């Protein structure tokens, strides 16, 4: 009963997706001229959606707006916990103690703070590559050392090099593993056996794990999500991070769940944080977990068709492009090995030659030569324009 | 015209004069501004890209104080308390001292203790309810080479002093003499009595790059929950440090609300000031009539009354606990303001006059029956 084909204007909303691609993609100043008006770009880069936030969420916020006062706010009642807990209960069969829950502005700030709470200045921060570049930046931020275990590209199906991973985890300075569960940008939904071996390895060398599960509700319709903490429920050194922000297009609300079993780490967190909450943000998030499931299940259906359409479009019109439909996220990961070199800048190319803004190459640290990443969380009509522009521009090269 | 008499919503039957937020509703102009952003239907990654918010806040400062600041000196914060905690670390080395005037907001002290800097206090001078600065005591403590940061509360909380131009000049010159950084906490600068002008410290010292001015729509419009405040950092070094240590994304609903506050909120604010003035006037008459040994000067700013009860209690009697148990009023008082506040209670008058009358009656009855 929803119209995901509806085009939604985003001009003049202080959205980075429309207003700041020069800085975040190209580290260039706002003067930078393009062959295309800003409005003329198909924008498929930063991971927020072109779909509208469900009206149940918007109404939940308006309901809080009608209480008419927006003073100092902490989550006093158990409403928020119960809703988020029941959401985890019925979608993954996982639960957590309420007192293990703390709130953060977003998982990125959570990562930057947790790195300093967990790692001594000379310790290392391990993660699987290619990845979301902020796993590196979180470690660079406070002069910790990012280390990478390259995944294994079996024709688009990625697996973990467990021997390389155990070797790097075993290092005594390697103290923190940042896991992306499900993985960004490959889309891997980690199977139970994969997570067991990852967790057992971290238990062997007593390595702390931050599990970034921010994409865990954007799976393909035939996939289950397993929180790592579900398999390792007594390991005090796992931190679980979840947020309604990806699922429901709520990044602006800057609210996310950080589950910290370790009593010492959690006490550290609490003593370092301004522990007030935004009432409109709590109202939106609480609405998302209470009422947002029906919209999410239709969104999952629409994302699947977009993925299936994207494979057919590429098989037909970019046949030397290698592309496996991602098991999770709304992000398409396309290998253009056969068309480009490691050293050709794919974002700059597609901006100037296709009028499409995308991410690729070393925006995902390493292990991503000649890859582009496409945001498909937009109406099928806008996506089709994007794909036509991409294939046309690559062929003409 | 606005209905400040409206009761909004209602631990049992407590009259609450706890924490500095209002019982009045946020103006409908701000709420409509948020709902308008709600209707854009998407809430993705957000930075303050357009110049609208700057223009609104810039013009607000322009036409209400005759002060302006460069757009590039403006950075955003979750609140002035977090700003205080971080700015202490960017400015003061451990082993350096953080000076402020007492009594004060206790978070001036905690901001220093937080990162193991040292809090030091210059007591204000109480001449029959009118507070003044002991300028020689202040220069003595500022002159200390380890004393690096002065946190000024302008207007002052909890006395309510609206600092006159000469007072700010002498404070500013003293800090210029010893190169002491000043954080000017000006969060109450629009909650003044109708016959008071606010002077930002930086207006008088527009070339001293070491003043940071802090302002927010939060107290003025009941918006602390939106966690948005303006921090103006002339010093390019401090500002770059600030910028490199912060997650520089904003809540679009928060930006929409603060923007609406500065664009359209002035008329409600001038109506609020009239209503606060009458509440302050009633409070004096009420206490003069029913607690005649209580010493009380109408505060020049904030919606908080500062009442001296020297004559009914000892320094050792816990006033918050007394009024909790004996009057059913939750209030702040005593040593909740670092020091220089024995036997004081602070009353929130930012509520309908009928609720204030009930609260005052309970307070007077409990003290008189003591
Ligand atoms: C240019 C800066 C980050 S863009 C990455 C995007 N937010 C994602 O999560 O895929
Ligand atoms: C929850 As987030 C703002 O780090 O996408």
């Amino acid at each position: 009963m929803y119209n995901f084909d509806e085009i939604i204007d985003r001009r003049n909303t202080n959205a980075m997706n429309t207003d700041g691609f020069r800085s975040y993609i190209f580290h260039a100043d706002e003067n930078m001229k393009f062959p295309y008006k800003d409005e003329e770009f198909i924008r498929m880069w930063v991971a927020d959606m072109e779909f509208a936030t469900p009206q149940v969420i918007i109404d939940g916020i308006k309901e809080r707006l009608d209480k008419r006062i927006f003073g100092y706010t902490k989550i006093f009642s158990n409403d928020y916990y119960n809703a988020f807990s029941d959401w985890c209960q019925r979608r993954y069969g996982w639960n957590f103690e309420k007192k293990h829950l703390v709130m953060s502005n977003g998982i990125i700030p959570a990562l930057y703070e947790l790195v300093q709470y967990i790692c001594k200045k000379d310790e290392k921060v391990l993660f699987l590559t290619p990845s979301y570049a902020y796993f590196k930046y979180a470690a660079d931020f406070s002069n910790r050392t990012p280390i990478c275990s390259d995944l294994i590209d079996n024709d688009g199906y990625y697996t973990i090099d467990f021997e390389d991973f155990e070797k790097k985890a075993a290092d005594e300075k390697t103290t923190l593993f940042i896991l992306c569960n499900p993985h960004n940008p490959t889309g891997r939904v980690w199977k139970e056996e994969e997570l067991k071996k990852l967790g057992k390895i971290c238990e062997k060398y007593d390595v702390w794990v931050i599990s970034d599960e921010i994409h865990c509700d954007l799976l393909r319709c035939d996939k289950q999500h397993i929180p790592l903490a579900k398999l390792f429920p007594n390991y005090k050194r796992i931190i679980t991070c979840m947020a309604p922000s990806k699922t429901f297009n709520l990044a602006g609300l800057m609210i996310s769940n950080v589950i910290i079993p370790d009593d010492n780490l959690r006490e550290v967190w609490l003593s370092k944080h301004y522990n007030f909450d935004n009432p409109l943000s709590v109202a939106g998030a609480q609405a998302a977990y209470e009422k947002g499931e029906d919209w999410l299940k239709e969104l999952q259906k629409y994302l699947d068709k977009n993925f299936e359409f994207t494979k057919e479009y590429l098989n037909k019109n970019l046949p030397k492009a290698k592309f496996k439909i991602s098991e999770a996220t709304y992000l398409a990961w396309v290998n253009l090995e056969e068309y480009f070199d490691k050293t050709e800048n794919l974002p700059i190319f597609f901006a100037n030659k296709a009028g499409v803004l995308l991410e690729g190459g070393n925006m995902f640290v390493q292990n991503s030569d000649c890859f582009i990443r496409l945001n498909l969380a937009c109406p099928k009509s806008i996506l089709e324009k994007g794909l036509k522009r991409i294939c046309k521009a690559v062929n003409e090269k």
